[PDB]
């Protein structure tokens, strides 16, 4: 859906499929979930997830304890600190007996967001916002879908919620499996909220080195189907190679990235989404149009809320969104979303020089055009 | 690529989860299912008739002559109960190999050697020449072995990754296999029973160039001109010479473990997309010959990861998906059938028709036929008018071919006379088949069709139907498109 | 609206401009030619039907049936003449008229300031400060704020009281006028008969006996007015194509419903802005014209555009542009009136009008025509979409001709409706059907016989088109026939054929 | 287009157009002559819709030029523009009409007989350095102009067209085609055109113009073109009505243009790679177009940011807004280009315009805005208006 055309796809060289790619794993678009586990328990092995392309940290509270949680919580801290560029998101992933676990567990250690389970009515969905509060105002809420009704509410529950997550497993007659994995992301993708693809999809990475050829297939049709996010569960967790498993998760997601037609993922975009869009949203449109037009490497969003990246990033343009913002909640949330790389800022030419040059420090190259956008409307096209 | 638009899956109804129902023969997506011992029984092969089969798969690596001509004789009885159906007839041959030698890393050409873990023999006596020091995989790319030294006779490696078997299966990444694709026993296989017992379609094995499909016409001749050759692509020799092959086969068979033997594990489905785009783009048949649905081997029911693994084949625009294991020696093969169409159906309700014919028909080489030109006109006035049936009148099959090229959104129904032409429109998608006797008339037949489309439901009274009759693919003749009120 | 677009006008060739030789009759857009002494020789007859006259009007405003019967017959003999072509015949209606009355010295100087009194007593002799008016209802019809328009629109006049028997005036501007002058009242139903006994005795007595195709009426301000014409057609003239004249503001405010009722249209740019002000007439043609394209109804441009033409043998450079952009604006037919009728150039007149014609058509863009006519028009028949394949397919293949076998006309019409860049050769055996599609543009007729199947009768028609030069050796063509052509639930064909 | 001309409404035919006549898209050149004498008339010609005044006794020409500025000041920056007498390719008569008049004093100078791309480089050597700001537009009057057209073009500043001289070489049928070719060319390079056709010549005698005239000025503006001139009918018993009638006929059939189907027409046939700058002047009318903006404001030094929008043809009016006299009296022959003049010494000027187009009804209350800027780097400000 919004993977490769016709003509994207027969335009595939020899190149890609002979010679392996080399680029930074971190360039990756598609962002990658790991579960934290007894196998991520070193520092060595977080840091070694971080150069393997880890974007968000998943801490399964279905199981263990809250001193072990905090354990894990603490030391990817330490992991963080040893990469200083790089940042990475917190989410919590739920099982009443899980309230303790939210209300004392999360506001606490200052998680990003909250897998909330079962989730069957856009009801609950303000019951989990009101728990949290005014101190848990800056935490997103995740619902997972696994039940039927939830399915045909899904609609009022993605108007009120901050992105859903989906999982193959808990959907399950089994012919009609994929499509809902199909609908629900394609619904996502048009309002612009982040979608989190939980489906376990290299379970062979728990004992061996190298996927089978069908998990490979499965991981770059999710990617092409059009997900923010992808997962690994027992491979991170319990597995006995975890950094091999996230190198392979954000290769086959760079490789499966290369096919898909962005002119004709715009143009679907633009043609479905719903009549009236505001000033604001209309400026961000330019910014991609005009990213297309001049072939520009970078869009600058200078946001503070977070809006305005969320803008950028709804009508997924072919450069990198780099999001600049002074909020450390802003610039640890926006992993959710595909395309999006944060740097948080102190207090025009104030963050935008600085920014040019940290992107060719990360190379972004000297001879560039970059598209800046402020949020009462501005737009900045400026050489390298 | 064939698949879903944006608003095609946002537009996804709770009817299509929840509520379940249609003809397992109505589906566009057709499939080739492995014949063995499992479905040996008259009684199974008419019960895979109504669960979906539409191309008969004899594998030639196992059994003899005697063993396929009882194996083709039970379809044909099972053809006399189902008179309505008309299956496809696949050969699918054992091809060249290169196998390792006996055992009681160096590698000697001598295959007599019986060897240790220090040195071992091999099958394919020209390894010296054609490799480099060059990646060998042995035991169905199992253990890894990097060339570094090269010499008259012998070949050292080093053993990067088990302990494997004797006589196990060899692969060369990036270089040309200096072995011929017919072999005494193909040649035997082609000539003696392809030929003789009327298959309608050859699976050449480890095709590298269009040399091999050139040869093998050569060999099929007079006697098997109207016998189609669809060329498997196995080895990197096979994607970079993928054109020209493309353009001087039939049609295309791929299978995703045999093209991940000699291509990065993380570079598969770009082979796949690759191939499946071009022969669309081409009007050429393609055969996923992945086999998706293992389990079903010991399962009732499939895996959720093989169910969007069909589902994405079929959205990838693919004309056939096969099962192997699963028909020939499985325990469930009847509900193995029934599944492939059930997941095939699903995924072609999120086909979004009018995207597909858009990207189709601006990517396709710049200057057409006055024959396409009007098969184009029948596909969009078909969407256009929203009608039930584009009925293809066709001596070769040419005319419904460049039909089908054009991906329309209702079935083509396929009339002609000739027998081989009617068996082989099976390869393509949304085509079904009716044997007619010789063209009276353009008027004559249309209506004599819609009078047999009528009595299968494919049609209504009151539906609009397109008719197209071309003569053929020779230039400058009349071209026919006749709407018609079924009512 | 129907013309060049960005692309094609920057296309315009060096060789467009300089170098000069196609058949006049090989045009698309149609001539009406208006008939009259210097016209009446069928020596003459016949070289307006080679300069491209394709609809003969009879100008029924004056003149006998005696005069009109000798002048139908020599087109008649023209016609045998010219075997290769298929004349339509017009029929223009007098209708109703309003006018000032008599004067005392046959002519008054009227003046700004002056005020003048308007009578219905049409036996007044008038003089400066009183004339007389035809339209007895006038003070009825026209209140205090109305404008009065008097000898075709040279006096204007604003209305200030009315009583029972009069009106008084206020003159807008100064002008000297004669007796019995045209008159005319601005955002104001004039109450007469849309035909009088004179205009019956002409449709029943001549346009039905003497088999014309059309018929141009004069000051139509509704549907009923259309309605009123065709019930008095009645079962005799049930052939014959109603083409309503849009002559002020009435019939602009419900030309809609008139359209509708409508065979086609006829406007001309002196009397349909005689009540508009002289800034916005080219407003209403191009709403007319654009309507008339959308709905599949023919159009006739009866503005007199190479008036200069009854004295010089060459026009002004403005008359050319000006029927240039009426050909490109959509129309279907352009029309001669004093040119053909009482001028001293003729033949010269028709001879330029089909080169510029054909010099205009030169710069149409097509492909933008197509798309913005189906982007316009929301559900269609089936017969209207093989229409449009036909029209499709032969851009694609670049057909030479679409070949449309009709009886009634319906499937010509279907398809002119859709301008394709290429001739349409329409085939029937029914002889009104032939005079009757030459107001569509691009639709050139052969009468055929009794033909038992469509094989035979295509390959008579192409064979006569490689005769005619319209289509050669190698040609590709399009044949379409709809078994019941207005009728859903038939066979539609669509055909294509080389010609060998 | 089909679509446009088919929703021409009863309101457009029935109605007056009571829109000012100075807010039209197409602008006026008026030929000055005894009947423009006059500073009384000449602010009422002004009114009127006059744009550029058009020269054609060396100190009579100064009694004008004088009596002009007298009246620009009493009121709206107007363009000065110098016809040659022509015939040799430059006249010794128009040798000292550029140097000894135009330069002295104008910023157009429409150049005569110019049959090559370097006729008018040698005009523009003959103007010299001090010659720099004055924009040549060469008059096409021969065949051979209409050969080399697009090296001419390619050269000049812009190009000045009348029916009359192209149509004495041209065969009868043909005189329309020259028109509408060299309009659609000017369109597609950004270079304005000027119809210097007398269309309106009835209005020399009479207070109205034939219907004949009207559909002409009309189909003019339709072809594309930025000006339109009065000759006789300025220099004519009716000079203020003959003004104020081709303003409204201007009015009228812009109200008729599909303004986005022009834009796509644009965009498809202009050449392959375009530059930063016009790709973001580019995105500055689409936006303008997507929120229904009442204005486009283009801070420009040289023009050449006005120039590159108006390209364009966006549907709202663009404002130009420049520190330099030159420019803002020489973006008038542009379409739909009103300037202003701001202080040599962005946020300010931004919202001082806005705060004249208020006045000038060009934009209200709560509608929004949109300003471009480049320094070569390149801005795009959407502002709401307070």
């Amino acid at each position: 859906a919004a993977g490769a055309s016709m003509q994207s796809a027969a335009n595939i060289t020899l190149r890609q499929i002979l010679e392996p790619n080399n680029v930074n794993l971190r360039s990756k678009k598609t962002h990658i979930v790991c579960t934290l586990g007894p196998a991520c328990k070193s520092v060595e092995t977080l840091v070694k997830l971080i150069d393997a392309g880890m974007d968000i940290c998943r801490f399964n509270f279905s199981h263990g304890s809250h001193e072990d949680h905090k354990e894990m919580f603490n030391n990817v801290l330490k992991a963080q600190e040893l990469r200083p560029n790089c940042l990475l998101g917190m989410l919590l992933d739920t099982k009443e007996k899980d309230k303790n676990d939210i209300l004392n567990f999360a506001i606490p250690m200052g998680c990003n967001f909250i897998a909330a389970s079962f989730i069957q009515s856009a009801d609950d969905v303000r019951l989990i916002r009101n728990l949290l509060g005014p101190r848990g105002r800056h935490i997103k809420i995740i619902p997972k879908i696994e039940n039927i009704e939830g399915i045909i509410h899904f609609d009022k529950i993605l108007a009120e919620s901050d992105g859903i997550m989906i999982a193959r497993g808990d959907l399950g007659s089994p012919e009609k499996v994929f499509l809902a994995q199909k609908l629900m992301i394609s619904k996502c993708n048009l309002q612009g909220k982040p979608i989190i693809t939980a489906t376990q999809m290299l379970e062979s990475m728990t004992k061996n080195p190298r996927p089978t050829r069908a998990e490979v297939t499965d991981v770059a049709n999710a990617v092409l189907d059009g997900t923010d996010c992808v997962m690994l569960s027992g491979e991170t967790a319990g597995g006995k190679f975890p950094v091999e498993a996230v190198t392979i998760m954000s290769k086959i997601c760079l490789e499966a990235e290369a096919c898909i037609d962005y002119k004709l993922l715009y143009q679907s975009l633009v043609n479905a989404i719903e009549t009236p869009i505001s000033v604001q949203e209309a400026v961000a449109r330019s910014a991609v149009e005009t990213a297309e037009s001049i072939q520009a490497s970078l869009i600058i969003a200078l946001t503070e809320t977070g809006y305005t990246a969320r803008l950028i990033a709804k009508y997924k343009p072919s450069c990198t969104i780099l999001a600049l913002s002074a909020s450390d909640s802003t610039v640890k949330c926006l992993n959710v979303h595909r395309g999006v790389t944060c740097i948080k800022v102190g207090s025009t030419d104030i963050v935008i020089r600085n920014a040019i040059e940290i992107a060719k420090q990360r190379n972004a190259k000297v001879g560039d055009s970059v598209i800046a956008i402020h949020g009462t409307n501005l737009m900045k096209v400026v050489q390298i």
